[PDB]
C-alpha cells in the first residue's frame, strides 16, 4: 500500500556536500526498508484489530513507529533538499524566522545545536506549532516522526543517524550540518509553511 | 466491542483486606472508563489504518497502549483474587515456584520488593518465560501490560497505582502488600500457569 | 543536608478545596519520605563519585530523580497554595498571560487539559521559557522536575498524583481541579515570574 | 581522573573481519570523546554536589549517562575481541551456555538477533544475572551501560551503533555480526564469567 517515492533527482546532485554514495545507500536500501517493514507491520496491525486482539496491537507498536516514522521522515528529507538548494529563504518564512529566532544566522545556529545535540540516532527539526502560531525547534530520537509524537507540523528536517553522513564525514557531525545548509530546498520548506 | 466484565464475586467480598468502597470504585468507575475510551481509541485507529494515515496511527499509540492496557490489566486482576483465596498454592505450580524462587516465601519476598519498588503508578507481575521455561517477576508502569510489552505470559499481577489501595492503607503500600496475600485466588493463577 | 519545608500554613487552612487530611498526609508523609531518600541517595551518590564508580552513579540516577525531584516539586507546591489565594492575578504576570494565551480563562483551560491528561502520576505546570520569552504549559510524568528535565523555570504547579485528590475527590480528577484554582497564591507566582 | 585505556592489539589487528580504519576511528575518535566528556561532566557534577544543587545534578544526568556508558562499554568491547579470538569457548563458560540456551550455536542466534534488532543505535549484551545464577541476553539503547541500567554483569558485548561497522559493511548489519564472531577473545569472557 506504501511506496517508496522516486528521487527528484539524481544521486550525485547534491555534491559535493552530500556524496552519491550515500544518497543511494540512503534512498535505495535504507528507506526501502522502512518502507517494505512499514507494509508487513500495517498488515499484521490489520489483522490484530479485525479481531479484537489488544495485546498484539500494542506489541506491534515499535515495529510500526520506527518503520512508519522511518518512511514519514525520509519522504520529507528528499523534498527538503536540492541540487539548486542553499542560500536564504524568502518572504514570510524569513519573516517568521526573524521574529521567532531573531535572525536567520540566530535559526540556523539553533538548530544545529539540537541537530548535533541528538544522543544516538534521530532527527533535527524546524516544525511549526498550530496553537501557538509560532516555529518551533525539536528534535526526536530514532524514527519517532514529528507531527505524530509532538503534534508540531514539520517544515524542515536533518537527519542525524550516522548512516546519513559517516561515509563521508565520519564522526564529525558538525562539518555534516555546516555543508547541508548550501543544499536546503527553501522553496518547499516555504510552501509546507504556507500551508498550515 | 470491547466490555467491562462482571465480578465474580460481590464488591464486599474480600473485606477486610480490601474493602468494598475501593473495589466498587475499582471496577464500576477506573475499569469501565478504560473499556470506554479503549472502543473509542480502536475505533478512531481503524480509521487511520483505512486511509494509511501513519501518523494519525502513531498518534493514537499512547491513548491505546493506557486503555488496552488498563483493560487487560484490570481483567486479570480479577480473576487472581477471590474471597475464597490465600494461603499457598499446590501442585505443579509450587515446585515451579520453589525451583525458581527457592521457597514460596522467597517468592512472596520478591515479588513484594517489586511491587513496592514501582516509581509512581503501576504493577507488579509473575509471569512466564516461554522462551526459558522458567517464572519471572516483572514491574511495569502506568497501564503498560506484561505481554504486549516484555512477551511473559501474565500469571498474577499486583495493582500498586494508588487508587488501588490509598483509600484503605493511605501511603503505607507495604501494608496493602501483606494484606493483599490473603485473598489471591490460587486456583486461577494455577490454572493461567497450565495453560502455557 | 536537605530538609522538610515548615508549611505556611495550617493543615485545614485550605478547606474545603482541599481537606486537612490529604494536607497533613501529603507533607508530613509523602514530602518528608522524598527528603529522607534524598538524603540517603546523595550520600551514596558522593560516594560512588569520590571513587570514581560511574556503574553505581548511573544505578542510582533513577533515585536520585525521584526523590530529588520529589523534594523540589512539593517544595514549590506548598508555596503556590495560600488559605488567601484564589481569583485572578494582575500586573505583568496577567498581561504575560493574556499575551501568550488569549486571556486568562483559556490559560485555566490549557493548563487544566494538560493536568488532567497525565496518564498515571505525574504533574501539570505552567513555566517560563527563558529563550524565548513566554509562558509556557507542560506535563511531566512521576517526580520529573520541570527545570531539571525541560529548562523551563516553573512558576505554578498541580500535583495530579492520586494521593493528591483521591480520599477527598476519588477518580474524579476534573472535580480536583476546578477547586484548586481557588487557593491558587497569585502574590507568589507572581513573584515567581518577575525573578526570572 | 579517567583515561582512554590502549588498545592490546594494532589497529589492523581484527583484518579482515573488521578493516584498521573503522578501529582506528572508534579508539581514537569515538571512545576518546566519550572520555574527555565524562571527566567534563562529573566535574561538574561534584561541583553541583557540593552545593546541594539537585535541579543542576538531575539535569547533568544525560550526559553522564551517555558519556560514563560510552567509557565503560568500549573499554569492555576492546577486551571482547582478539586478534587470536574466534572459535567456540570451552570449560564452564560452554557448559553455562548449553544450560541457559541449549547449544553454542542457539546463543550465537539469540545474540544475534537482539543484537540487530536495536532500534537505532545500541549493543547487545551476553550478561550474568547474579539473583538467578543464569546467563542472560539483553539489549541496551545508545549508551546505556548493562550494569548500570539492568543489574546484569557484563561478559560479552556487540557495538551495533552504525559507526562500528558502516565503513565496510554499510546497511548490511547482520554481515557484521557474522564477521564479528571470528573475533571475540572468549578467554576474555570467561574469566570476567570466572569473576562473577
Ligand atoms: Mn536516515
Ligand atoms: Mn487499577
Ligand atoms: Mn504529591
Ligand atoms: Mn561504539
Amino acid at each position: 500500500k506504501h511506496s517508496l517515492p522516486d528521487l527528484p533527482y539524481d544521486y550525485g546532485a547534491l555534491e559535493p556536500h552530500i556524496n552519491a554514495q550515500i544518497m543511494q545507500l540512503h534512498h535505495s536500501k535504507h528507506h526501502a526498508a522502512y518502507v517494505n517493514n512499514l507494509n508487513v507491520t500495517e498488515e499484521k496491525y490489520q489483522e490484530a484489530l479485525a479481531k479484537g486482539d489488544v495485546t498484539a496491537q500494542i506489541a506491534l507498536q515499535p515495529a510500526l513507529k520506527l518503520n512508519g516514522g522511518g518512511h514519514i521522515n525520509h519522504s520529507i528529507f528528499w523534498t527538503n533538499l536540492s541540487p539548486n538548494g542553499g542560500g536564504e529563504p524568502k518572504g514570510e518564512l524569513l519573516e517568521a524566522i526573524k521574529r521567532d529566532f531573531g535572525s536567520f544566522d540566530k535559526f540556523k545556529e539553533k538548530l544545529t545545536a539540537a541537530s548535533v545535540g541528538v544522543q544516538g540516532s534521530g532527527w533535527g527539526w524546524l516544525g511549526f506549532n498550530k496553537e501557538r502560531g509560532h516555529l518551533q525547534i525539536a528534535a526526536c530520537p530514532n524514527q519517532d516522526p514529528l507531527q505524530g509524537t509532538t503534534g508540531l507540523i514539520p517544515l524542515l528536517g536533518i537527519d542525524v543517524w550516522e548512516h546519513a553522513y559517516y561515509l563521508q564525514y565520519k564522526n564529525v557531525r558538525p562539518d555534516y550540518l555546516k555543508a547541508i545548509w548550501n543544499v536546503i530546498n527553501w522553496e518547499n520548506v516555504t510552501e509546507r509553511y504556507m500551508a498550515c
